[PDB]
């Protein structure tokens, strides 16, 4: 099981999101209180990278799945059958995969050879006009209510920022929940 122990590091590495709310339109809404994503199958999830410095050239950064509950911690993440087989290929995202990457070629996809886990790693870039972090467009390509896969067992994504060696520089994670209705879902999720 692959380590979900924030790290902020050297380069003072935290997570950070759009304050978007809840309205019914909402593609991706972000609570605070339970430290959790609430998101549209394939829709965008801008994820906000915020360091105290900028990390050397050639820096990385690496998303993953892995599932909350201890019982299927193991359990690799991964899309349903139903998904896998589906016609949304980008080309580029092997279609087992649950994440993938919006609007950047730099896109590098990784089946582990041993621990058989997917991620998504993309060039880390230095904060974009107007923004005081760098934004990486995350889409879920499974719900998580999806039978032959999820099936609505909670998951989170760990976030790793990693120089261009493989070093470890800073990790930090959040939950995730991939639903049709992400504002009404993550007003319930707070309501109790
Ligand atoms: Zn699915």
């Amino acid at each position: 099981v692959p380590s979900q122990k924030t790290y902020q590091g050297s380069y003072g590495f935290r997570l950070g999101f759009l304050h978007s709310g809840t309205a019914k339109s909402v593609t991706c809404t972000y609570s605070p209180a339970l430290n959790k994503m609430f998101c549209q199958l394939a829709k965008t999830c801008p994820v906000q990278l915020w360091v105290d410095s900028t990390p050397p050239p050639g820096t990385r950064v690496r998303a993953m799945a892995i599932y909350k509950q201890s019982q299927h911690m193991t359990e690799v993440v991964r899309r349903c059958p139903h998904h896998e087989r589906c016609s949304d290929s980008d080309g580029l995202a092997p279609p087992q995969h649950l994440i993938r990457v919006e609007g950047n070629l730099r896109v590098e996809y990784l089946d582990d050879r041993n621990t058989f886990r997917h991620s998504v790693v993309v060039p880390y870039e230095p904060p974009e006009v107007g923004s005081d972090c760098t934004t990486i467009h995350y889409n879920y390509m499974c719900n998580s209510s999806c039978m032959g896969g999820m099936n609505r067992r909670p998951i989170l994504t760990i976030i790793t920022l990693e120089d261009s060696s493989g070093n470890l520089l800073g990790r930090n994670s959040f939950e995730v929940c991939v639903c049709a209705c992400p504002g009404r879902d993550r007003r319930t999720e707070e309501e109790n």
